[PDB]
């Protein structure tokens, strides 16, 4: 469709005070488009949507959209463990100009396969455009089977597809068995995104692609293509920066990786704290590995 | 020192259209402390915050503190993954009359030991009233260390205690060993409340309680005096019915069972759903064995 | 039926040439007993069972035996993955004149609920001496269900009891209300002991009672007598060593705090090694907080 | 070390009284490399070490090596928990005339990564042919880090590659960097195979290649190539069967399958069992979708 290839699930940048820095973020939307990101996620799990106001939640979504200007899709961050609460920021999102959402799983309340299919149907019919799916069983606890997968999408034609931070690689088999071919999977992880697309991956929701937008969106033409020797050579360059993100946790490590580039302050909302100096080495060792630094 | 024994977990009765069903939650919470409950937990993971707007939240706590008429704590859930939130939620207990608040991990963004830290430091200097800390990986994956734990205890003179939902009994013995014997440590499981209680619990912030008010505050007091032997029989009593309300997620099988005594409305809000038929069953069974019904 | 209270999971000594060390062995056997160690467990997890051969095997178990004279309970450790192995084992430890046999869950294989009631009950039938089973997920990663362990116990006469090592208290309750009060459970955890004796254990096959038998009897039969408030205090002086012991894999931790008593040399056979220098100064230091040495 | 494809962890066939099937092994190690498969494991996982007696170990190593006659490589399986145990297995592995040893991670015991290093570096010493680590955490809770693995390549000339059964594909990755590109990675689990090779992985030491060897050989072949496309179509055809393999614990439904072409008896040694009806008919149906049945 639209939702192939390295699609940011970007940052929220915030200024030496903490306020959002609206004048980092349309420069560093524009520099992700010029530098081949095929899609972008505003306030996604890397966005830091827990520690946004209602307010600059709907502000890092319009200015996303207003900066993409139809160049990239937009599919705006619409989680809540509150079904009401999930409507209502899916609603917001298409109203902005949103080109889909992505919803994840609740997260605390652990609800069953029954109570995720009643989620999830409610939350797509309550909208018009196309909804991913966004199964991460290690920030949500619970996990959506490929049956309910099957479910949603034999039941809800604007089901389309699913960011699957899984980990567990034979669920694309089985989601491409039960959801079908044409059913978009992306990876929800970075290390894996490769293995991933081998399975029948068409992209990945991606964290790394912060940091090397171009290196990442060529690893992603490369799968897309059928180059998986090339891909793996990229595979090669970028792993150092997959693993060495994701020391502390996200996203402490691509806010130091940005602010290293000189793209936004490194500063992040409580309870998410900046990086230790000894990460913060293993990151630029890292950055140097992949050329993005000298 | 008000904080011991049997501490209800209170559900958040919905009619049958989903509104607050404030009617029934008043002679609940009546009903709780006639039956001998030691303090109440408004707002909490069993009173399914989650779904709660922000008036439903405030209502609950002014409702719950109201009824109560000093006769026992309140300890309002003030949870969030959002440190400015929590405090919002803490300075609001605390103007509403709260004794205490029950301030949990943030849940989903996974913070390291010292965002927890921070989190906890910045909530409780917040306030002039006693927090207790609630660790639950088992909802929010991550999980304050005895020594973190220890640390906020030495350096903040309102962190007063812990719902120490870990399920791991020698966490009591470490908290007890670095945070001290004067340090309140609850159970934060019905079904291992009693050797929690051997290891230094003074008492268990209960899903159980909401069935079985009476049984679970002689078992509390059989604890706190000594008298195991006696904790031991009611354990005999009570453990059917702590495994059969944990069989579907929580709240699902605490409200069909409060359906069950004619005290409140089988309903939930999505993503949490009524149980099963079968769960329905075993939860009756239960409560035969325990003597709550014929 | 004898099988209450502190039960030693014994060490098996090397010498530095990393042979049986039997004098030192037979020396500690004695100690423990005169001590007040309530049963002995040659051959255990703790004896390094994997690294002896046939020969040492026996020897060991025919040593503990020589040494008891009939004075405590020998449960000779008659573990496989084998159930043919596993019988031949057991024979053998009843005809040495073991007074009973401790019998892990199969390990590496990863059996169901049906290969552990089938191994079980051959390798029970095999014999005339009591068997207890071991249930340690921890190691053999597959967990009897309370459900299977009723099956076993109700069918077979000579299964008498369980070390349950599952770290999971409810259990105790779980395995009482299916296998019934006069089932032995014993903890298989130093650290929960208590809390296992509060929900209606009669002892520990202990680890810690290699360093500190005496203390180690004297909280059990607090226990065993209705004195927590003793046992808890017990507790305080015992938990820091409880700790240090298991820094570094048993009996690695273990086997260096026999040597700082004097009793053994501080070896183990590959792939077990002796702990680092730091690990062994904690060790001293929880030694010293328990009174076993100045 | 041409180790590369598809390996097939064979069966040990028993007769209807238990004993080992010598005609069944011999016309199905025959039929394996006739139908493809690149190289042979004996006596591993799949083939039921843990119940075979020394001499039936030593015997299905020699039939599986003059079946074999020099026309694939044949990797005995020479794990132990015993250091010493592990270098008589594979010295003898060796003077049998093994291509390579197959080594597990020991089991049950749980040594730190120190006693990972002695463990591989004592019995790779002892030897002069190949060592490929067999790293399963599922199997023995314990993981070689590929820092250890690492140190063990950078010290260890004939330690030449990896049946990595983490179910990590990252870890591909990070072992390729740390252990060099040459380092022969094979996957350890059949549903992943694909993303393991895409990561660098040159075969799998394969449980489903029991079943179709030739479908298993021609997946494994397509990868080497380079035919991802190709590769995903059979991934398509045999993942149901790599799923109905394993609802029972293995080998019970390979032996079950196996059996169903007529070439074993359907006998296991307790305590792995015979697999239910229920999945005997799911096995079926996979078998039907991949063409081996009508």
């Amino acid at each position: 469709s639209m939702l192939k290839g390295s699609i940011t699930a970007l940052v929220t940048p915030f200024d030496r005070e903490g306020a959002f820095d609206e004048k980092a973020f349309r420069a560093f939307v524009n520099w992700q488009i010029e530098e081949g990101t095929k899609g972008l996620v505003p306030v996604g799990t890397t966005g830091e949507t827990p520690t946004l106001s209602h307010d600059e939640h709907k502000r890092v979504i319009e200015v996303c959209i207003e900066v993409a200007a139809g160049r990239v899709p937009v599919i705006a961050g619409a989680g809540s463990n509150n079904t009401v609460e999930a409507i209502e920021l899916a609603q917001h999102a298409e109203k902005a100009g949103a080109d889909a959402v992505l919803v994840v799983t609740p997260y605390y309340n652990k609800p069953n396969q029954r109570g995720l299919y009643e989620h999830f149907s409610r939350v797509v019919r309550s909208i018009s455009i196309p909804l991913v799916i966004y199964n991460i069983p290690g920030r949500s606890i619970i996990d959506m089977t490929p049956e309910t997968m099957g479910a949603l999408v034999r039941d809800c034609k604007n089901i389309v597809g699913v960011k699957d931070a899984t980990g567990k690689i034979e669920r694309v088999s089985e989601q491409r068995a039960i959801c079908g071919k044409e059913f978009i999977q992306l990876s929800g992880e970075d290390a894996t995104a490769l293995g991933f697309n081998a399975h029948g991956g068409v992209g990945c929701i991606s964290v790394t692609s912060n940091i090397a937008p171009r290196l990442c969106a060529e690893f992603q033409e490369a799968c897309q293509a059928g180059n998986f020797a090339k891909a793996l050579e990229l595979q090669d360059r970028l792993m150092p920066l997959h693993k060495a993100l994701f020391l502390e946790p996200n996203p402490s490590g691509p806010k130091y990786a940005l602010s290293r580039l000189g793209r936004i302050e490194n500063v992040l909302r409580s309870p998410m704290v900046t990086i230790e100096a000894a990460t913060a080495e293993k990151i630029d060792h890292a950055m140097k590995h992949a050329g993005l630094i000298n």
